[PDB]
Protein backbone atom coordinates (compact mmCIF):
# COMPACT_ATOMS: atom_id res chain seq x y z
CA UNK A 1 0.00 0.00 0.00
CA UNK A 2 2.78 2.57 0.61
CA UNK A 3 5.31 0.93 -1.63
CA UNK A 4 5.71 2.64 -4.78
CA UNK A 5 3.68 6.05 -3.38
CA UNK A 6 6.36 8.17 -5.21
CA UNK A 7 6.74 9.47 -8.63
CA UNK A 8 8.62 12.33 -10.25
CA UNK A 9 10.68 13.34 -13.45
CA UNK A 10 14.41 13.66 -12.97
CA UNK A 11 15.79 16.57 -11.67
CA UNK A 12 12.89 18.27 -10.61
CA UNK A 13 12.30 16.29 -7.38
CA UNK A 14 9.76 13.80 -6.19
CA UNK A 15 6.17 13.77 -5.21
CA UNK A 16 3.44 12.09 -3.24
CA UNK A 17 0.02 12.61 -3.65
CA UNK A 18 -2.02 14.28 -1.00
CA UNK A 19 -5.25 15.55 -0.43
CA UNK A 20 -5.95 19.16 1.39
CA UNK A 21 -9.24 20.72 2.43
CA UNK A 22 -13.03 19.24 3.10
CA UNK A 23 -14.07 18.26 0.19
CA UNK A 24 -10.48 17.21 -0.38
CA UNK A 25 -8.72 18.52 -3.61
CA UNK A 26 -6.06 16.42 -4.69
CA UNK A 27 -2.56 17.72 -5.11
CA UNK A 28 1.20 15.95 -5.93
CA UNK A 29 3.64 17.77 -3.12
CA UNK A 30 7.02 17.50 -3.93
CA UNK A 31 8.65 15.18 -0.87
CA UNK A 32 11.29 17.92 1.13
CA UNK A 33 13.89 17.51 3.83
CA UNK A 34 15.42 20.06 2.91
CA UNK A 35 12.48 22.43 4.73
CA UNK A 36 10.07 22.43 7.00
CA UNK A 37 6.99 24.63 5.43
CA UNK A 38 4.11 22.75 4.03
CA UNK A 39 2.73 24.98 0.86
CA UNK A 40 0.67 24.61 -2.06
CA UNK A 41 -0.11 26.64 -5.23
CA UNK A 42 -3.32 27.91 -4.24
CA UNK A 43 -3.55 30.82 -7.26
CA UNK A 44 -3.23 30.25 -11.33
CA UNK A 45 0.41 29.67 -12.42
CA UNK A 46 1.11 29.12 -16.18
CA UNK A 47 3.49 25.92 -15.02
CA UNK A 48 0.53 24.92 -12.35
CA UNK A 49 -1.88 22.41 -14.00
CA UNK A 50 -4.23 22.37 -10.36
CA UNK A 51 -4.11 24.48 -7.19
CA UNK A 52 -5.64 24.61 -3.72
CA UNK A 53 -9.08 26.66 -3.80
CA UNK A 54 -9.27 27.94 -0.28
CA UNK A 55 -12.56 29.02 -1.25
CA UNK A 56 -14.11 25.36 -1.46
CA UNK A 57 -12.85 24.14 1.65
CA UNK A 58 -15.01 24.69 4.60
CA UNK A 59 -12.23 23.36 7.17
CA UNK A 60 -10.01 26.29 6.23
CA UNK A 61 -8.77 28.50 8.45
CA UNK A 62 -6.90 31.74 7.70
CA UNK A 63 -3.94 32.76 10.02
CA UNK A 64 -4.18 35.81 8.98
CA UNK A 65 -0.31 36.24 8.38
CA UNK A 66 1.97 36.09 5.24
CA UNK A 67 4.93 34.24 4.24
CA UNK A 68 7.81 34.78 2.14
CA UNK A 69 10.47 31.49 1.68
CA UNK A 70 13.45 31.45 -0.58
CA UNK A 71 15.35 28.83 -1.19
CA UNK A 72 18.69 27.76 -2.76
CA UNK A 73 16.75 27.77 -6.42
CA UNK A 74 13.07 29.26 -6.15
CA UNK A 75 11.05 31.16 -3.58
CA UNK A 76 7.45 32.37 -3.18
CA UNK A 77 5.20 33.86 -1.08
CA UNK A 78 1.83 33.84 0.60
CA UNK A 79 -0.92 33.61 3.45
CA UNK A 80 -0.86 30.69 6.08
CA UNK A 81 -3.85 29.05 7.35
CA UNK A 82 -4.84 25.49 8.49
CA UNK A 83 -6.95 22.47 7.24
CA UNK A 84 -7.26 18.90 6.79
CA UNK A 85 -4.88 16.96 4.86
CA UNK A 86 -4.73 13.52 4.38
CA UNK A 87 -1.96 10.70 2.19
CA UNK A 88 -3.72 8.42 -0.03
CA UNK A 89 -1.01 6.20 -0.60
CA UNK A 90 0.21 7.09 3.47
CA UNK A 91 -1.08 6.15 6.73
CA UNK A 92 -4.71 6.87 6.82
CA UNK A 93 -5.08 9.46 8.47
CA UNK A 94 -6.51 12.82 8.28
CA UNK A 95 -4.70 15.77 10.37
CA UNK A 96 -5.12 19.39 10.95
CA UNK A 97 -1.98 21.34 9.74
CA UNK A 98 -0.47 24.75 8.78
CA UNK A 99 -0.66 25.43 5.47
CA UNK A 100 0.86 28.19 2.95
CA UNK A 101 -0.95 29.38 0.17
CA UNK A 102 1.51 30.33 -2.34
CA UNK A 103 0.07 33.52 -4.25
CA UNK A 104 3.10 34.51 -5.96
CA UNK A 105 6.33 32.80 -6.73
CA UNK A 106 9.58 33.39 -8.66
CA UNK A 107 11.33 30.25 -10.45
CA UNK A 108 9.69 28.07 -8.07
CA UNK A 109 7.41 25.43 -10.11
CA UNK A 110 8.75 23.34 -12.47
CA UNK A 111 7.39 23.81 -16.35
CA UNK A 112 6.04 19.73 -16.73
CA UNK A 113 7.07 18.68 -13.61
CA UNK A 114 3.08 17.02 -12.11
CA UNK A 115 3.57 19.01 -8.77
CA UNK A 116 1.50 22.05 -7.26
CA UNK A 117 3.32 22.38 -3.85
CA UNK A 118 5.54 21.14 -1.32
CA UNK A 119 6.06 19.04 2.04
CA UNK A 120 9.05 20.65 3.99
CA UNK A 121 9.90 17.27 6.34
CA UNK A 122 12.43 19.11 8.49
CA UNK A 123 12.41 20.43 12.04
CA UNK A 124 10.01 23.20 13.57
CA UNK A 125 13.74 25.50 13.98
CA UNK A 126 13.80 26.26 10.30
CA UNK A 127 10.11 27.27 9.16
CA UNK A 128 9.28 30.64 8.28
CA UNK A 129 8.12 33.01 9.38
CA UNK A 130 9.17 31.35 12.88
CA UNK A 131 9.20 27.95 14.92
CA UNK A 132 6.09 28.66 16.17
CA UNK A 133 4.59 27.61 12.97
CA UNK A 134 4.43 23.45 13.65
CA UNK A 135 5.16 21.72 10.64
CA UNK A 136 3.31 18.66 9.34
CA UNK A 137 4.94 16.08 10.35
CA UNK A 138 5.19 16.92 13.82
CA UNK A 139 1.09 17.89 13.68
CA UNK A 140 0.82 14.50 11.99
CA UNK A 141 2.58 12.68 15.03
CA UNK A 142 1.26 14.99 17.51
CA UNK A 143 -2.46 14.20 16.20
CA UNK A 144 -2.38 10.45 15.29
CA UNK A 145 -1.03 7.32 16.89
CA UNK A 146 2.17 7.49 13.76
CA UNK A 147 5.28 6.18 15.41
CA UNK A 148 8.73 9.31 15.12
CA UNK A 149 9.91 7.98 11.72
CA UNK A 150 9.68 7.90 8.06
CA UNK A 151 12.04 6.26 5.81
CA UNK A 152 12.51 7.28 1.95
CA UNK A 153 13.89 4.93 -0.99
CA UNK A 154 14.38 7.35 -4.15
CA UNK A 155 14.86 5.44 -7.33
CA UNK A 156 16.68 6.85 -10.91
CA UNK A 157 12.87 9.78 -17.64
CA UNK A 158 9.86 9.16 -14.88
CA UNK A 159 11.18 8.12 -11.56
CA UNK A 160 9.24 6.39 -8.73
CA UNK A 161 9.70 5.38 -4.98
CA UNK A 162 8.62 4.91 -2.00
CA UNK A 163 7.85 7.16 1.58
CA UNK A 164 7.20 4.95 3.99
CA UNK A 165 5.75 7.01 7.13
CA UNK A 166 5.92 5.81 10.53
CA UNK A 167 8.26 2.72 9.74
CA UNK A 168 10.47 0.55 8.02
CA UNK A 169 9.94 -1.98 4.79
CA UNK A 170 12.42 -4.08 5.14
CA UNK A 171 11.45 -5.16 1.46
CA UNK A 172 12.71 -2.05 0.42
CA UNK A 173 16.43 -2.77 1.65
CA UNK A 174 19.21 -5.35 1.52
CA UNK A 175 21.94 -5.72 4.20
CA UNK A 176 22.83 -3.63 6.95
CA UNK A 177 20.82 -0.30 8.37
CA UNK A 178 23.62 2.13 9.49
CA UNK A 179 23.15 5.20 11.61
CA UNK A 180 24.65 8.44 11.90
CA UNK A 181 23.56 10.87 14.73
CA UNK A 182 21.24 14.15 14.06
CA UNK A 183 23.92 16.34 14.86
CA UNK A 184 21.28 19.19 15.47
CA UNK A 185 17.23 19.29 14.78
CA UNK A 186 16.62 21.95 12.83
CA UNK A 187 17.54 20.26 8.93
CA UNK A 188 18.63 16.70 8.99
CA UNK A 189 22.13 18.18 10.34
CA UNK A 190 24.96 15.21 9.80
CA UNK A 191 28.71 14.66 10.03
CA UNK A 192 30.97 13.75 7.53
CA UNK A 193 34.36 12.40 8.42
CA UNK A 194 35.84 12.12 5.49
CA UNK A 195 35.91 11.82 1.74
CA UNK A 196 37.77 9.95 -0.73
CA UNK A 197 37.80 9.72 -4.35
CA UNK A 198 38.42 6.50 -6.15
CA UNK A 199 40.11 4.74 -2.71
CA UNK A 200 42.02 8.18 -2.25
CA UNK A 201 41.48 10.67 0.92
CA UNK A 202 41.11 14.39 -0.14
CA UNK A 203 43.04 14.98 2.38
CA UNK A 204 41.72 17.86 4.57
CA UNK A 205 40.99 18.92 8.31
CA UNK A 206 37.35 16.85 8.26
CA UNK A 207 35.83 19.80 9.38
CA UNK A 208 35.84 21.37 5.93
CA UNK A 209 33.57 18.93 4.79
CA UNK A 210 31.25 20.16 7.35
CA UNK A 211 31.58 24.00 7.20
CA UNK A 212 29.30 25.53 7.70
CA UNK A 213 27.01 22.09 7.76
CA UNK A 214 26.19 19.21 6.38
CA UNK A 215 22.72 17.95 5.32
CA UNK A 216 20.42 15.02 4.22
CA UNK A 217 18.44 17.40 1.73
CA UNK A 218 15.62 15.15 -0.78
CA UNK A 219 14.34 18.22 -2.35
CA UNK A 220 17.68 19.46 -3.89
CA UNK A 221 18.97 17.44 -6.85
CA UNK A 222 23.14 17.64 -6.76
CA UNK A 223 25.56 17.24 -4.25
CA UNK A 224 26.44 20.27 -3.21
CA UNK A 225 30.20 21.03 -1.48
CA UNK A 226 31.68 23.99 -0.24
CA UNK A 227 33.95 25.87 -2.15
CA UNK A 228 37.47 23.98 -1.06
CA UNK A 229 36.00 20.56 -1.17
CA UNK A 230 34.46 20.98 -4.45
CA UNK A 231 37.91 22.77 -6.08
CA UNK A 232 39.65 19.30 -4.60
CA UNK A 233 36.80 17.14 -5.72
CA UNK A 234 36.97 18.12 -9.25
CA UNK A 235 40.64 17.65 -9.18
CA UNK A 236 40.02 14.18 -8.45
CA UNK A 237 37.48 12.93 -10.47
CA UNK A 238 39.32 14.89 -13.47
CA UNK A 239 42.39 13.56 -13.00
CA UNK A 240 40.76 9.84 -12.32
CA UNK A 241 38.31 10.43 -16.01
CA UNK A 242 41.82 12.13 -18.04
CA UNK A 243 41.39 9.14 -20.75
CA UNK A 244 38.46 12.25 -21.66
CA UNK A 245 39.04 15.90 -21.26
CA UNK A 246 35.35 17.86 -20.94
CA UNK A 247 34.83 21.10 -21.35
CA UNK A 248 35.22 23.51 -17.96
CA UNK A 249 31.40 24.21 -18.41
CA UNK A 250 30.97 20.45 -18.06
CA UNK A 251 32.33 20.63 -14.71
CA UNK A 252 30.70 23.94 -13.73
CA UNK A 253 26.92 22.20 -14.66
CA UNK A 254 26.68 24.83 -17.68
CA UNK A 255 26.92 21.93 -20.18
CA UNK A 256 25.89 18.57 -21.09
CA UNK A 257 28.10 15.42 -22.07
CA UNK A 258 27.06 13.45 -24.51
CA UNK A 259 28.18 9.77 -25.81
CA UNK A 260 26.53 7.86 -28.54
CA UNK A 261 23.61 5.41 -27.24
CA UNK A 262 24.86 2.75 -24.77
CA UNK A 263 28.20 3.82 -25.05
CA UNK A 264 28.78 6.27 -21.91
CA UNK A 265 32.25 5.09 -20.43
CA UNK A 266 31.21 4.43 -16.59
CA UNK A 267 34.29 2.80 -16.11
CA UNK A 268 36.35 6.22 -16.83
CA UNK A 269 34.86 8.16 -13.74
CA UNK A 270 35.70 7.22 -10.46
CA UNK A 271 33.45 5.71 -7.66
CA UNK A 272 33.08 8.92 -4.17
CA UNK A 273 33.10 7.61 -1.05
CA UNK A 274 31.23 9.32 1.81
CA UNK A 275 32.26 8.68 5.61
CA UNK A 276 29.43 9.65 8.13
CA UNK A 277 30.29 9.81 11.81
CA UNK A 278 29.23 6.97 13.44
CA UNK A 279 27.07 6.32 16.76
CA UNK A 280 30.20 5.34 18.83
CA UNK A 281 33.15 7.48 19.41
CA UNK A 282 35.44 8.03 16.45
CA UNK A 283 33.99 5.10 14.17
CA UNK A 284 32.47 5.84 10.83
CA UNK A 285 30.58 4.05 7.93
CA UNK A 286 31.05 5.05 4.41
CA UNK A 287 28.16 4.86 1.22
CA UNK A 288 29.89 4.69 -2.01
CA UNK A 289 28.04 6.98 -4.91
CA UNK A 290 28.50 5.59 -8.43
CA UNK A 291 28.81 7.95 -11.43
CA UNK A 292 25.82 6.34 -12.50
CA UNK A 293 24.46 8.68 -9.43
CA UNK A 294 26.47 12.10 -9.76
CA UNK A 295 26.13 12.20 -13.84
CA UNK A 296 22.42 13.25 -13.99
CA UNK A 297 20.48 11.79 -16.83
CA UNK A 298 19.24 14.79 -19.17
CA UNK A 299 16.06 13.56 -21.23
CA UNK A 300 15.47 15.31 -24.48
CA UNK A 301 14.26 13.02 -27.70
CA UNK A 302 16.08 16.02 -29.54
CA UNK A 303 19.55 14.62 -28.48
CA UNK A 304 18.21 11.00 -28.52
CA UNK A 305 20.72 9.45 -30.62
CA UNK A 306 23.03 10.05 -27.68
CA UNK A 307 22.72 9.81 -23.74
CA UNK A 308 23.42 12.86 -22.26
CA UNK A 309 24.27 13.72 -18.82
CA UNK A 310 24.53 16.92 -16.46
CA UNK A 311 27.33 16.74 -13.75
CA UNK A 312 25.42 16.39 -10.42
CA UNK A 313 28.28 17.99 -8.20
CA UNK A 314 28.22 21.58 -7.27
CA UNK A 315 29.61 24.28 -5.46
CA UNK A 316 27.99 25.66 -1.69
CA UNK A 317 28.55 28.73 0.20
CA UNK A 318 25.89 27.17 2.76
CA UNK A 319 27.61 23.57 3.40
CA UNK A 320 27.55 20.30 2.01
CA UNK A 321 24.07 19.07 1.04
CA UNK A 322 23.84 15.39 0.55
CA UNK A 323 20.60 15.51 -2.30
CA UNK A 324 18.48 13.37 -4.22
CA UNK A 325 21.50 12.18 -6.80
CA UNK A 326 23.10 10.70 -3.65
CA UNK A 327 19.98 9.32 -1.44
CA UNK A 328 18.78 7.62 -5.03
CA UNK A 329 20.00 3.84 -4.44
CA UNK A 330 19.59 3.76 -0.82
CA UNK A 331 16.61 3.48 1.91
CA UNK A 332 17.25 6.27 4.02
CA UNK A 333 15.62 6.63 7.63
CA UNK A 334 15.00 9.44 9.49
CA UNK A 335 14.45 7.87 12.86
CA UNK A 336 13.41 11.37 14.60
CA UNK A 337 12.67 9.13 17.37
CA UNK A 338 16.15 8.48 18.41
CA UNK A 339 17.71 11.29 16.75
CA UNK A 340 19.43 9.64 14.03
CA UNK A 341 19.78 8.78 10.20
CA UNK A 342 20.21 5.11 8.78
CA UNK A 343 21.42 4.15 5.11
CA UNK A 344 21.04 0.95 4.00
CA UNK A 345 21.44 -0.43 0.68
CA UNK A 346 18.09 -0.52 -1.85
CA UNK A 347 16.27 -2.78 -3.49
CA UNK A 348 16.55 -0.16 -6.71
CA UNK A 349 20.70 -0.01 -5.93
CA UNK A 350 22.75 1.37 -8.92
CA UNK A 351 25.52 -1.44 -10.26
CA UNK A 352 27.24 -2.24 -13.32
CA UNK A 353 28.89 -5.60 -13.81
CA UNK A 354 31.71 -3.91 -11.83
CA UNK A 355 30.87 -2.16 -9.24
CA UNK A 356 28.00 -1.42 -6.91
CA UNK A 357 27.01 1.44 -4.36
CA UNK A 358 27.24 0.15 -0.94
CA UNK A 359 26.82 1.15 2.78
CA UNK A 360 29.98 -0.53 4.90
CA UNK A 361 31.57 -0.09 8.55
CA UNK A 362 32.57 -0.03 10.67
CA UNK A 363 35.66 2.62 10.13
CA UNK A 364 37.76 3.83 13.11
CA UNK A 365 40.03 6.45 13.29
CA UNK A 366 43.12 7.64 15.28
CA UNK A 367 42.46 11.33 14.97
CA UNK A 368 40.27 12.57 17.91
CA UNK A 369 39.02 15.84 16.05
CA UNK A 370 35.06 16.84 15.97
CA UNK A 371 34.63 17.33 12.39
CA UNK A 372 31.64 19.52 13.71
CA UNK A 373 32.39 22.90 12.23
CA UNK A 374 30.57 25.47 14.54
C1 LIG B 1 14.15 20.07 -8.60
C2 LIG B 1 14.78 20.98 -7.64
N1 LIG B 1 16.08 21.47 -8.10
C3 LIG B 1 16.84 22.11 -7.18
C4 LIG B 1 16.25 22.53 -5.96
C5 LIG B 1 17.02 23.21 -5.03
C6 LIG B 1 16.42 23.68 -3.76
O1 LIG B 1 16.70 24.82 -3.36
N2 LIG B 1 15.51 22.91 -3.16
C7 LIG B 1 14.69 23.36 -2.07
C8 LIG B 1 13.25 22.92 -2.36
C9 LIG B 1 12.82 23.11 -3.79
C10 LIG B 1 12.26 22.03 -4.51
C11 LIG B 1 11.83 22.20 -5.81
C12 LIG B 1 11.96 23.46 -6.41
C13 LIG B 1 12.49 24.55 -5.67
C14 LIG B 1 12.92 24.37 -4.39
C15 LIG B 1 15.25 22.81 -0.77
O2 LIG B 1 14.38 23.04 0.35
C16 LIG B 1 16.60 23.47 -0.42
N3 LIG B 1 17.02 22.98 0.91
C17 LIG B 1 17.93 23.71 1.82
C18 LIG B 1 17.52 25.18 1.99
C19 LIG B 1 18.30 26.19 1.41
C20 LIG B 1 17.93 27.53 1.56
C21 LIG B 1 16.77 27.85 2.23
C22 LIG B 1 15.99 26.86 2.77
O3 LIG B 1 14.84 27.19 3.44
C23 LIG B 1 14.17 26.16 4.13
C24 LIG B 1 16.36 25.52 2.67
C25 LIG B 1 18.34 23.43 -5.33
C26 LIG B 1 18.92 23.02 -6.52
C27 LIG B 1 18.16 22.38 -7.47
C28 LIG B 1 18.68 21.91 -8.84
C29 LIG B 1 19.79 22.85 -9.40
C30 LIG B 1 21.18 22.36 -8.94
S1 LIG B 1 21.24 22.15 -7.26
O4 LIG B 1 20.69 20.86 -6.96
O5 LIG B 1 22.61 22.37 -6.82
N4 LIG B 1 20.30 23.28 -6.76
C31 LIG B 1 20.86 24.61 -6.59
Amino acid sequence: EMVDNLRGKSGQGYYVEMTVGSPPQTLNILVDTGSSNFAVGAAPHPFLHRYYQRQLSSTYRDLRKGVYVPYTQGKWEGELGTDLVSIPHGPQVTVRANIAAITESDKFFIQGSNWEGILGLAYAEIARPDDSLEPFFDSLVKQTHVPNLFSLQLCGASVGGSMIIGGIDHSLYTGSLWYTPIRREWYYEVIIVRVEINGQDLKMDCKEYNYDKSIVDSGTTNLRLPKKVFEAAVKSIKAASSTEKFPDGFWLGEQLVCWQAGTTPWNIFPVISLYLMGEVTQQSFRITILPQQYLRPVEDVATSQDDCYKFAISQSSTGTVMGAVIMEGFYVVFDRARKRIGFAVSACHVHDEFRTAAVEGPFVTLDMEDCGYN
